């Protein structure tokens, strides 16, 4: 049953993380959407302005909700289940150490833990799973998403 009503999308990056440039942050965040439309019926469209289903942006400690980010490692980021307002919205920790390579912590695969709470997924219990609430390196080159995601995506949107 769809936690999101509409199978289109869209997302607007708020602010960056100055240690990427911001080619590299847009092409992250793609790629992590990307993955979860390949199993789904859903299709994300990146807007320049005006109101976003799913917003993202980069935060310091207290940002406005009730959970305050706690510098370096601790928690790296957060994501809202799908609702209005805040809902489906992604906040990722601006105190980290933000990559795309194998040293932690790499944009994508964070990006892509998160964006599982945007659609309605909840931790997995299985640690090869991207649901898992670890941040693990699995790999970024042919990453697509492990066989426990694509279950859970498939439970709730067909
Ligand atoms: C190096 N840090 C971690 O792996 C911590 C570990 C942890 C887990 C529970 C409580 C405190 C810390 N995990 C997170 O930051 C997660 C928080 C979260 O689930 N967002 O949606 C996100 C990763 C899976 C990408
Ligand atoms: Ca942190
Ligand atoms: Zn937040
Ligand atoms: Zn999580």
């Amino acid at each position: 049953g769809p936690k999101w009503e509409r199978t289109n999308l869209t997302y607007r990056i708020r602010n960056y993380t100055p240690q990427l440039s911001e080619a590299e942050v847009e092409r992250a965040i793609k790629d992590a959407f990307e993955l979860w439309s390949v199993a789904s019926p859903l299709i994300f469209t990146g807007i320049s302005q005006g109101e976003a289903d799913i917003n993202i942006a980069f935060y310091q400690r207290d940002h406005g909700d009730g959970s305050p980010f706690d510098g370096p490692n601790g928690i790296l980021a957060h994501a809202f289940q799908p609702g209005q307002g805040i809902g489906g919205d992604a906040h990722f920790d601006a105190e980290e150490t933000w990559t795309n390579t194998s040293a932690n912590y790499n944009l994508f695969l964070v990006a892509a833990h998160e964006f599982g709470h945007s659609l309605g997924l909840a931790h997995s219990s299985d640690p090869g799973a991207l649901m898992y609430p670890n941040y693990a390196f699995r790999e970024t080159s042919n990453y697509s998403l492990p066989q426990d995601d694509i279950d859970g995506i498939q439970a709730i949107y067909g």
